[PDB]
């Protein structure tokens, strides 16, 4: 329950720590194509997911809600080369409905994210 509160409502739903600083000043804009590696888990550590388990960069369009809200918020704060940890309350992840079978109701999630690169499509 440590980290910078990076939510808009300042409700501590998404807590962020920079583990490795990136390069430059620039962070990605909404609509940028983003390339990451990540490892992620449920706080109840019975499900761990990883891009490394394919060794393939995970790619998505930032701010489009193609991923959980906490990602769109979180990756937008990141500099290229940055590694960050996000602790995520259910309101910014899968909420009260969850996403069975992977995600139970009201789950807290953790991710380690490396931002590799972003480009304007
Ligand atoms: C609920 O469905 C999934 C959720 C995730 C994982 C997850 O929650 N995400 C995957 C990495 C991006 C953030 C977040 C998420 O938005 O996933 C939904 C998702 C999966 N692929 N996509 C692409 C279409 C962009 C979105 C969890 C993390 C905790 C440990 C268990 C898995 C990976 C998945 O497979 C890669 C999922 O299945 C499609």
């Amino acid at each position: 329950e440590q980290g910078e509160d990076i939510t808009s409502k300042k409700d501590r739903g998404v807590l962020k720590i920079v583990k490795r600083v990136g390069n430059g000043e620039e962070t990605p804009m909404i609509g940028d194509k983003v390339y990451v590696h990540y490892k992620g888990k449920l706080s109840n550590g019975k499900k761990f997911d990883s891009s490394h388990d394919r060794n393939e960069p995970f790619v998505f369009s930032l701010g489009k809600g193609q991923v959980i809200k906490a990602w769109d918020i979180g990756v937008a704060t990141m500099k290229k080369g940055e590694i960050a940890h996000l602790l995520i309350k259910p309101e910014y992840a899968y909420g009260s409905a969850g996403s069975l079978p992977k995600i139970p109701s009201n789950a807290t999630l953790f991710f380690e994210i490396e931002l590799l690169d972003f480009k304007g499509e």
